[PDB]
C-alpha cells in the first residue's frame, strides 16, 4: 500500500484505538524493563482506556524472537523497536510490516524514515561519557577515550561488555579504527569492571562505587540534584542512532499501535519524555546542543552500515572477546523465552 | 606465486625442517587440547626432533585470535587449521597464506583444496549418532532425527549447545530444514542436558551417564572393547566437512609446516591416525562405509556455503538460543587469551 502521512489528531486516532480493546503491545529493545517505564506512564496517563503493553528484552534476543514468531506462525506483539537496525529493510522486504507514516511523518529527518512508511526512527539515543560530577571535578572529567587510560582512573571505570551490545561495540569499533588495538589493550590495564545491561554502569556511578564510563546514555538536561552528567567529547567520535520502530501487517491492535507511534513522533513526547535528541527537524535541541546530525564526530548512518555487515561486526566482537573475555553474568532482562506475552513478573 | 606438488619424500622434507629448530607451532580448532593428542603422538613418533606444538581452542576464537595477531603484528603460529571454512578464503585474498600443494595434493578432493595451494582439507569430521551399546540395544539405537523424541529416551540424552559451535549448530538447521520448528520445541521436552564442548557428551555416554547423542563424531572404526557406537542415520541428514588447513606467509618455521601438511596427507596418516572419512580419492573408506561425497545425506559444501553467510547462521543461532538457553560453563579448552604460544598448564 502507497500511503500518505496521518491527518488525524492523537485524539481522533485515539477514538478508533479504543475500539480495539484496551492494549497494544511492544516488544521494545532495552536492558531492563524501567527503562521504558517513563514512556509507559506518559502514554497511559495522555491515553486513559489504553494499556502500553510494553516489553522489554536485549534487541538481539527480540529480533530473534519475532523471526521465530513469523516463522511458527505465533507472532504476539503489535509493534517492535529496536536498536537492531539492520533487521527493519529485511522484515521490509519479507513483506511482514504495516507501512505507516505517522502524524508529523513529514517533519521527521529524512534518514530516520523508511521513504514507504515501513518502519520509523522513533528517538535518537546516543553512547558516550557518563561521568560522577561529585567524584570528578569538571575539568577532570574524562571526555576523549584516551582520558580513561590516565592513571587516577585505574579501578574506578565500569564499563557494558561491548561483545554483549552491538551498540555498545560500536564505540569501540570506531576508537579502534583511530587509535589502534593499543587502546583496547591499555585499557585493560585499568581494571575496569565489565557488566552485562548499559543501565548497570550508569546506576553504579550514581550510586558512587565508580567515577565514570564511555559507552553510556544520559540525560541530555539532568534534573537538578543530580549527580551524574551525559558528556560529549571535545573531538573524539561518539555513537548514536534512531531507535527504529514498525507496525506488524498481522498486528491485532493497528489503531492502537498507530496510536503510539504517532504519539512517539509527537513534539511533547519527543522534548518531555524522550531524554536525548529528537528525530525531527521543527524540533529544537535542547538548550546548548545541536541537532544530531550536525556533530561531525558521530554519524548515525555509521550505526547502520556497521549492523548490516553482520560478518564483520562478528570478527570484531570476537576480537573484543579475547581482550574482556566472555560477558559474565545473566542477562539483565531476565529470560523471556519464545512467548511473552507481558513483562516478566 | 604459481606452486606444483611437493616431490619431495616426507624424509626429504624433514630434513629440511629439522635446520628450523625442531617446533612447528599448530593453532588447531577443538574442545579440548587432548583431541589433538593423537595427531601429535604420530607426528613426534614419525620425525624426532621435531615437536608438534599444536595448541587447541575453539575456531571461533582461533581465527579472532588470528585476525587480531595479524593485525597487531603478533602473529605466533606457523599452522592454522580450523572449522570456520570460510575464513580460508578470506585469509588467501588479504595475502597472508602461503601457497603450498603438500605431497599429496593431487589426489585430494577437488572440493576439498584450493586451487593455489592456499589451504588443504587435512581431514574429514562429521557429526551424527553416538550411543551407548551397552545401554542400547542394536535394534534400539536411535539414528533418524525423530527417534531422539520416544518416551524413553528422556532425560537420558546429552547434547553440545549449538549456540557455542557452528557445526553443532548446523546439525540442526538441516533438521529444522526438513522437520520444522516443531522437533526443536519436542526436543526440549525430553530435557536434554546442554553441555559445552563436542568432546563432552561423548566423555559422559562412555561412562554411561547419558545413552545417547545427535551431534557427535566417533571412530568408524570402534576399537575392540569400546561401549560406544558412532551411527549415521538410514535417512536423514547428518553434518560433515573437511577441517582445513594453511600455512602462514609469515611462519617462522616454513618447512616445518610444510612437513606438517604433507604429513597429514599421508597414506599412513589418512588410515592410521585420523579416524573418520579421507580427503584424498584413493584412500578406501572402511568396510560399510562410501567416501564422504558419495552419501545423498550430507553434503560438505553445504556447512561451507552456510558458514559463508554470518548474517543467516547468526539468526538462526539466535532462534536456537531462545529454545536451548544461553551456553553456560566454562570454555572447555581453557582460557589462552590473545597469544598463547604453547598449550595452557
Ligand atoms: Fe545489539
Ligand atoms: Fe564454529
Amino acid at each position: 500500500a502507497t500511503v500518505a502521512p496521518d491527518t488525524r489528531s492523537l485524539d481522533e486516532i485515539y477514538q478508533s484505538a479504543l475500539k480495539e480493546g484496551g492494549t497494544v503491545t511492544v516488544y521494545a529493545g532495552g536492558d531492563v524493563q524501567s527503562q521504558q517505564a517513563g514512556f509507559k506512564q506518559a502514554f497511559e496517563n495522555r491515553f486513559p482506556g489504553i494499556k502500553l503493553n510494553v516489553i522489554v528484552d536485549y534487541s538481539k534476543y527480540h529480533d530473534a524472537r519475532i523471526d521465530n514468531q513469523l516463522a511458527t506462525d505465533t507472532l504476539i506483539p503489535d509493534v517492535v523497536q529496536l536498536q537492531t537496525v539492520q533487521d527493519f529493510p529485511r522484515w521490509k522486504k519479507q513483506g511482514v510490516l504495516l507501512n505507516y507514516k505517522p502524524v508529523g511523518w513529514d517533519k521527521v529527518y529524512p534518514e530516520f524514515r523508511d521513504a514507504d512508511g515501513a518502519w520509523i526512527g522513533a528517538y535518537v539515543i546516543a553512547f558516550s561519557n557518563l561521568v560522577n560530577t561529585q567524584l570528578l571535578n569538571e575539568k577532570s572529567w574524562p571526555r576523549e577515550a584516551n582520558d580513561y587510560l590516565r592513571p587516577d582512573l585505574k579501578g574506578n571505570l565500569i564499563l557494558a561488555y561491548p561483545n554483549d551490545d552491538d551498540a555498545v561495540l560500536f564505540w569501540y569499533k570506531q576508537i579502534v579504527d583511530k587509535y589502534g588495538w593499543e587502546f583496547v589493550e591499555k585499557l585493560q590495564e585499568q581494571d575496569p569492571v565489565y557488566v552485562r545491561g548499559t543501565n548497570v554502569p550508569g546506576a553504579q556511578i550514581t550510586t558512587g562505587k565508580y567515577s565514570a564510563t564511555f559507552t553510556s546514555s544520559g540525560a541530555l538536561v539532568p534534573a537538578a540534584g543530580s549527580v551524574t552528567r551525559f558528556v560529549l567529547p571535545k573531538t573524539d567520535p561518539f555513537v548514536s542512532w534512531a531507535q527504529r520502530a514498525a507496525i506488524f501487517k498481522q498486528a491485532k491492535h493497528p489503531e492502537s499501535a498507530k496510536l503510539y507511534l504517532s504519539w512517539l513522533l509527537d513534539p511533547q513526547t519527543q522534548t518531555q519524555v524522550s531524554r536525548m535528541w529528537s528525530v525531527r527537524t521543527d524540533v529544537a535541541p535542547p538548550a546548548g546542543y545541536k541537532h544530531i546530525w550536525e556533530y561531525s564526530n558521530t554519524r548515525p548512518q555509521a550505526f547502520a552500515d556497521f549492523m548490516s555487515d553482520r560478518g564483520a561486526v562478528e570478527r570484531f566482537r570476537a576480537q573484543m572477546s579475547l581482550y574482556v573475555g566472555e560477558a559474565k553474568g545473566d542477562p539483565t532482562p531476565g529470560w523471556l523465552g519464545l512467548h511473552p506475552e507481558v513483562p516478566l513478573a
